[PDB]
């Protein structure tokens, strides 16, 4: 009797259907996932934000329950399992350090970088791997240099954080000793940068103060690797989703070669449009029982909020499925919303506006080299994105 | 300038989103298929109605044309390959004794038959796979039920077809000894039933006559066995797709459970619904240049019709991408259209009207032994529909 979720079909980045039919006609409904225990989705705009923004809804719950879920093994920690006040105070310490100026000041970094991976493929010549070669190389280099890792060091923290992406194939055993180097290295960073400070996210943290608080030898050691781990795929996917509609979508191409200026408007109403995970948002849990639009959740339920169909609600968006890179207003949820909204968003936005930026500049005539009937999707199950994506130009 | 097609992936039976955009604003576009020639795209009810309606789109250059299509072999001759008058003649012959009262009469044998397999699959306990036990099973029993194969033959005449289905991991040599042995089989077949007619559709072949005229002896073989074809891999796929529709929409398994009398509707709403083809019809060609939607269309240039999206087309199914088992009218294109509609479509009827009814009869629990999410799907590249489809009740 609840319907099975995920409705979304990963092989491709098409909204499912049965969305707009629940936004119609169930806009809170009951579903049963591939794990975990059954739970409510939400649908509508409105619906999702209140949830995402109201602090009776709960993640604190994970560390403890069968999470609803794609995967058998769950994934927990981290800043988006805590609760107010502990995750208030994680939060407010590291957006003190982790500012848009200093988003915006890698912008001149994030260029060179993404020129670099087009030379790269330019060298290897033609078709190429834009996921392997750009995709998959540029977020995990700027996150390097966000954070301070010198640029010597960066071909193998991207070896490392390869291991922890949802498509790779390592053994349990290759995974935990990445992990290990991984959490060994920044630790040994975080103490040169306390001895000696520069101008880096790390030193930053290391020296961020609030109230009389400061982060923790562990907790700034977390927030770290947590940083790269949250920073990376999610990047990674969205620029080969990308640039996989720049190469199929024609009118969307010309546009952004005609006037370059709109790339930062097209990257919002990109990420409104692409319904990029496979499910919701992380469960919510609800602290007392609520009632959301007419149906109750009673206290402890779970609830599945859809920023992807939030993002495609007609009631919000008009013409919502039109891709309209001059959107205004354009306040859609694919970057979250409320206390868990996303952190790296400024940083997630550059790398975006540069990826789209430098691809026009050096490969306008960027196709794709196979047909679409034998692209390859990521069976990972959390995000939908292309496994590979040759090219030509 | 022309954009790749098919749209469609593979694994699922996602309606890509490209085409309600090109139905709106392109209705007549230009593609690129994965082999062969670029062609024009029609997406609309209305014209793909009239393209394959309208005797000014012919097949025959089929038969000499790096045809559009998505695998590098071509798959030439047979009725579809065929033009009037030669097409008319063997098709007036054919719908002379395959008669809408003969595939009725088949409904009994058809349950019995799927009672049968229905008790084999029980048998090898739980889960079974719904789509080698049951799907792959009764159209090929059925069809040797209509032609006259004698029950003892046909276990092994479902392994010969079997080599002929895009699923089929079968090499060059296999597939040879197998449409050897086939012919070989259904000639002695022919002759046995000239000699001695019986009531089944060989003997009604051999006795049929228009005008005088009658089907010669290699007409009848090849027609015999181009039936068997035609008649097998897709009403299979098309069971397992039904299927894999009534698991995971719990509503419409409700209302068929309650009231089987829905079942012929269902059955056509479900034909509507499905985007069963990876494409389109198999491309015509036209005779002349000709205007379609003010779109000139040359003279031998190839047209891509798709049944699939004209289907789902809101100009013509008030919403239409929602399963309503009640829609009326419903004039789908799902068995073709004009002078090449699908011969089979009565037994087609009947075959998946008893399936829905004896499963729902018999195993009204059924449901998924597995997640949706794992479920795998063909690459035949032809046809969508799962590979296997775990079943438990
Ligand atoms: C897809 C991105 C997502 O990926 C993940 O959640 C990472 C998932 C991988 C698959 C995990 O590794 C697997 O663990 C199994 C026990 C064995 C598998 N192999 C060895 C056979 C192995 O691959 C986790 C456990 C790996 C470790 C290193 C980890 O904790 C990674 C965390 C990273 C989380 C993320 O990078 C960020 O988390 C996501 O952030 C989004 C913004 C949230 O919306 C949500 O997205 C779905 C949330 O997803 C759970
Ligand atoms: C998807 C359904 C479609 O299947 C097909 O079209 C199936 C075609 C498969 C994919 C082909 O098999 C491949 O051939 C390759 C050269 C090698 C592959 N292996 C060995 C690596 C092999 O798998 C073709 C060649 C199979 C042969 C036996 C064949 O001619 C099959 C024809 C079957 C046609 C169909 O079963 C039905 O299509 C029929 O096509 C005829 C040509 C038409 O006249 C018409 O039949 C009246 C039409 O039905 C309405
Ligand atoms: C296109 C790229 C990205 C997308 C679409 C994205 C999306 C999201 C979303 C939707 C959330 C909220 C999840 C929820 O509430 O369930 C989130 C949170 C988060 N993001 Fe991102 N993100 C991206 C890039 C980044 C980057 C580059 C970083 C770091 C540099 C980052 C760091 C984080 C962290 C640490 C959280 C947890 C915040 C908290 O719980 O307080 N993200 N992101
Ligand atoms: C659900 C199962 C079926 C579906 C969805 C289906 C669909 C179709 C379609 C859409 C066409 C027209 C294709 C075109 O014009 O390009 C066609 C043709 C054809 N069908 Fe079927 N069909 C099915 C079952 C059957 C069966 C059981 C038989 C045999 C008894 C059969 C025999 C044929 C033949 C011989 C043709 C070619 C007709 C001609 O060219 O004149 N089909 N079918």
């Amino acid at each position: 009797e609840p319907r099975a979720y995920p409705f979304n079909d990963v092989h491709g980045l098409t909204l499912a259907g049965r969305y707009g039919e629940l936004q119609e006609t169930e806009p809170v409904s009951r579903v049963r996932p591939p794990y975990g225990e059954e739970a409510w989705l939400v649908t509508r705009y409105e619906d999702v934000r209140a949830v995402l923004g109201d602090g009776r809804f709960v993640r604190g719950p994970s560390m403890t329950r069968d999470e609803p879920r794609t995967r058998p093994e769950m994934v927990k920690g981290g800043l988006l399992s805590m609760d107010p006040p502990e995750h208030s105070r994680l939060r407010r310490l590291v957006v003190k350090a982790f500012t848009a100026r200093r988003a915006e000041s890698l912008r001149p970094r994030a260029r060179e970088i993404a020129h670099e991976l087009v030379d790269q493929m330019a060298a290897t010549g033609q078709p190429a791997d834009l996921v392997a070669m750009f995709a998959r190389q540029l977020p995990v280099r700027v996150i390097c240099e966000l954070l301070g890792v010198p640029s010597a060091d960066h071909d193998r923290f991207t070896r490392w954080s390869g291991a922890f992406l949802s498509t790779a194939e390592v053994t349990a055993e290759e995974m935990q000793e990445a992990a290990e180097q991984a959490y060994a290295y920044m630790g040994d960073l975080i103490d040169r940068r306390r001895k000696e400070p520069t101008d880096d996210l790390v030193s930053a943290l290391v020296q961020a103060r609030d109230q009389q608080d400061s982060l923790s030898e562990q907790e700034l050691l977390d927030l770290a690797i947590g940083l790269l781990v949250a920073g990376y795929e999610s990047t990674t996917t969205q620029i080969a989703d990308f640039v996989y509609l720049l190469m199929t979508r024609p009118e969307l191409r010309r546009q952004l070669l005609d006037r370059p200026e709109l790339i930062p408007s097209a990257v919002e109403e990109l990420t409104r449009w692409v319904p990029l995970g496979v499910g919701t948002a992380v469960p919510r849990y609800a602290v007392e029982d609520v009632t959301l639009r007419g149906v109750t959740i009673r206290a402890g339920e779970p609830v599945l909020a859809s920023t992807g169909a939030a993002n495609r609600d007609q009631a919000q968006f008009p013409d919502a499925d039109r891709i309209d890179v001059d959107r205004t207003p354009n306040q859609h949820l694919g970057f979250g919303h409320g206390v868990h909204h996303c952190l790296g968003a400024p940083l997630a936005r550059v790398e975006l506006q540069v990826a789209l930026e430098v691809l026009l500049q050096r490969l306008p005539g960027i196709r794709l080299g196979i047909p679409e009937t034998q692209l390859r999707w990521s069976e990972g199950m959390l995000l939908r994105g292309p496994l590979e994506l040759p090219v030509v130009w």
